[PDB]
């Protein structure tokens, strides 16, 4: 489609919330003791990942996975490390229907983590289908056609380093 | 038992990753074919989250886990290359070992070019002649950590390249 993109959330709007996200986290996990891994989900959680483990001042351990994208959920990919008695930060660029979320905290649940626990730099509370709770969200968003900070549109705008809506002409 | 040293602080990484999407930025804007920047995980996340950013070509990310021991694709790209300008983006380049494997094997799929882009190199750690066009620093044989790299899976998020003494 001809279209146009332009700013809603900038770089600048974007690091003050990281930021934000980043104290409230150390605050929750920083008495806790036991051994702390951040999950990310690709290809979305990347950019998200790289500015959120930044301002986290507990020592931890960054991981991904890859699951699939009414059909089952998959792993395209495993986490590399063992999460048993630890306390897991999933983190994802975007919660909009919460189905494969949903799906990824019921397979990592299983390992017997400490704690489970999800950061989003998006939130959809409209396009909710499955419940799943989420301790740390940057921005709640009506339901916009957003790109960039890890969002593609047609293999395009991941490396936007703001939030950007796309306009259809 | 250890301590990390600041080796490579944190502005200046940034003042080269700046440099080095200016380089990249002229060397790719006239293609106009399709470009993809491709991680190699789980080390060059956060390098490629910084770089990509001052890229300002379009292009599409990508990422892709490999391993006297074989060069296995653990996780392959989700993306087709054939045709596409093709930057590799790695955190460190030593031995040159898994990146030489990594470029033969994305050679088979006919991208229209090939390259790499590495944060640090390590000359003296050389052990097969490996082409190279962007580098950020080239460094001494040190105990590197920080900025995606681990030691025993410790120090990912540090802002800095920071070197481990025991």
């Amino acid at each position: 489609m001809k279209h146009t993109v332009e700013v809603m959330i900038p770089e600048a709007e974007i690091k003050a919330r990281i930021a934000e996200l980043g104290r409230q986290i150390t605050e929750r996990y920083k008495d806790s003791g036991s051994d702390m891994v951040l999950v990310g989900l690709l290809r979305g959680s990347f950019m998200f990942m790289a500015d959120l483990c930044r301002e986290v001042q507990v020592s931890h351990e960054v991981d991904f996975m890859t699951a699939s994208s009414t059909r089952d959920v998959k792993i395209l990919k495993d986490l590399d490390e063992d999460i048993r008695g630890k306390d897991v930060l999933i983190v994802e660029d975007i919660i909009d229907s919460g189905n494969t979320l949903s799906k990824v905290r019921e397979i990592l649940s299983l390992r017997e983590p400490k704690s489970l626990a999800i950061c989003t730099l998006l939130d959809k509370p409209s396009r909710r289908e499955v419940n799943v709770p989420v301790e740390f969200i940057g921005f709640s968003i009506p339901d916009e056609f957003v790109v960039g900070y890890g969002i593609d549109y047609a293999q395009r705008y991941r490396h936007l380093p703001y939030i950007g809506k796309v306009i259809l002409l």
